[PDB]
């Protein structure tokens, strides 16, 4: 028998109903990125209190019983190496994770970085052009536990 | 097993029995553009009292009855791609609605834009001829249920 498991990566949606983020189902909790101004495609989702944790452009809330179980395992362990997400290869050098240049863009802030392990190792936050690649903003937490947001100077918000 | 529906839509014809614009049944009431200065082509709805609501260049009444039944659906989730109305396909972008230039004009004052489940997306109040396409002016209406009137400069109301 094989697995096949349900979404733990929901759509935040404008008023006409474009994707302009996403929200992510990860340890005990739903967590998008604060900038992503919208509704949570899902019937419950979108009706939690979310507490905002400004400093670091992210707002959660605690996932419901139901969800708990399809949710999404963290590690702040990702060395030096090529990582994947939605749009392919990420690499992640001297602290940074970058990607091919035009291929991060508008709805993909919420988008997970994972590791060979289906782990999250970052949360995409938005992308700086560097001209030959692209450097990411992303959500990370440390091995005690603690959110640290790195930004890239030129960084859009890869949202609206 | 096969339907077929009665008119939604109604002619508003001037003094000389041309028709200058449409009324249009939908949620429960008949509306049609306010500019459109003439008489409903039907026996009941050119005998109801409208009430404007002229910051939206709207006109509405109750619908009777027996017409509340199959009065169309509107739908404020309308993302952006193509629709379609009386005269072709419809682009929607950038929060606009365009359409080819010299297909739309005098007398589609109050035609509705339609999605691909048959829910109506806007109504049209006019255009603006912007040389190579032509922007729409539209009546929509948000999550809320809160009229919106969008008009592009040079925007010219058919048929007044």
């Amino acid at each position: 028998a094989l697995k096949l498991e349900a979404d733990r990566l929901f759509d935040v949606k404008n008023e006409d109903g474009d994707v302009i983020g996403h929200a992510l189902a990860m340890e005990g909790k739903v967590m998008k990125p604060l900038h992503v101004k919208g509704t949570i495609d899902h019937p419950v989702l979108s009706k939690l209190k979310f507490t905002k944790s400004s400093a670091y452009d992210m707002e959660f809330a605690q996932l419901p019983v139901n969800m708990r179980s399809e949710a999404f395992t963290y590690t702040s362990e990702h060395p030096e190496g090529f990582y994947n997400w939605h749009h392919g290869a990420v690499q992640y050098s001297g602290g940074r994770f970058t990607i091919p240049r035009g291929v991060g863009g508008r709805g993909d802030a919420g988008r997970p970085i994972m590791d060979n392990s289906g782990r999250v190792v970052a949360i995409v936050l938005g992308g700086a052009d560097e001209g030959t690649r692209t450097a990411l903003s992303v959500v990370t937490w440390n091995s005690k536990g603690k959110t640290i947001k790195t930004t890239p100077e030129g960084t859009e918000e890869w949202s609206a």
